[PDB]
């Protein structure tokens, strides 16, 4: 049950476009997905307020409401193509654009597809314009992984895995201390404060994903013993295919001062220029 009076007065009218009526959606509990800690994710067929079938992925939360619907306001209102959008809440359902491709480590690492560098740079700019949106939105994602983001048919990265739709996809990767300490920042490791420029570090890492197309990083480390092996002063290595200008990149989202790290903007001019010198 919805009620109106236990939000914030500014967001009443905000709820009649997130709120999707249990009759203008189907999911199919049949065909399982993704899996999630907090549920699993189906098939679903969203008809629009004229009428037209669009295909949606539909995120179930099984294993306050004014506190969900208000998270849910606020995801709504976040618009960018490299950004995975809420479509909407069904009574409760999270609804999401159905992504074809699914999330952007499997695909990498996926034998019958055949990404050149080229095209695997270009997935690494259109997260940094998706986190680039974010961080002017104020928003620390706190888990950003190449696992994490998705592609849909016309194979356009979105970043995911936040707000609502925020899960752990792949449970091998998070440590209880539960935190993804592979992609996190050497002051996070310690505090446990996440922000954007721990949103960098996490970046650089994901750009040493692409560039070994989905390789586990840290391998012969285990779990929290990753702050003693970054204070020996190691880095990930610079993958084969990388571009030497790419590993310098990926050292800057590694500063061990955060201050010092790239902002999103400067990763999106850095990674274009990079990204404009290759053929194919
Ligand atoms: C074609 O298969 C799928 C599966 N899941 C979704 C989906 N799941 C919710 C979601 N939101 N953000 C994220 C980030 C990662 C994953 C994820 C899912 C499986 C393995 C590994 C990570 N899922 N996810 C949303 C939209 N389209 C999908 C299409």
């Amino acid at each position: 049950h919805i009620d109106l009076s236990a939000l914030n007065p500014e967001l009443v009218q905000a709820v009649q476009h997130v709120v999707i009526g249990p009759s203008s959606l189907i999911v199919h509990f049949n065909e399982v997905i993704g899996r999630g800690h907090f549920g699993c994710v189906y098939h679903g067929t969203l008809l629009d307020n004229d009428g037209k079938k669009i295909h949606c992925a539909v995120k179930s939360l099984n294993r306050e409401v004014s506190q969900f619907l208000t998270e849910g306001i606020i995801m709504k209102d976040f618009s960018h193509p490299n950004v995975l959008s809420l479509l909407g809440i069904c009574l409760p359902l999270v609804v999401l654009p159905y992504m074809k491709h699914g999330d952007l480590r499997n695909f990498i690492r996926n034998e019958t597809h055949n990404p050149t560098v080229k095209d695997l740079i270009g997935f690494g700019l259109q997260v940094a314009k998706g986190m680039k949106y974010l961080a002017s939105k104020k928003f620390v994602h706190r888990d950003l992984a190449a696992r994490n983001c998705m592609l849909d048919e016309k194979f356009t990265v979105k970043v995911a895995d936040f707000g609502l739709a925020r899960d752990m996809y792949d449970k091998e990767y998070y440590s209880v201390h539960k935190l993804p300490v592979k992609w996190m920042a050497l002051e996070s490791l310690q505090t446990q404060k996440f922000t954007t420029k721990s949103d960098v570090w996490s970046f650089g890492v994901l750009l040493w994903e692409l560039m070994t197309r989905g390789a586990p990083p840290y391998p012969d480390v285990n779990t929290f013993d990753i702050t003693v092996y970054l204070l020996q002063g190691r880095r990930l290595l610079q993958p084969e295919y990388c571009p030497d200008p790419l590993y310098e990149v990926m050292l800057k989202c590694w500063h061990p001062k955060a201050e010092m790290r790239p902002s999103f903007s400067e990763l999106v001019s850095r990674i274009s220029a990079i990204f404009s010198t290759f053929i194919g």
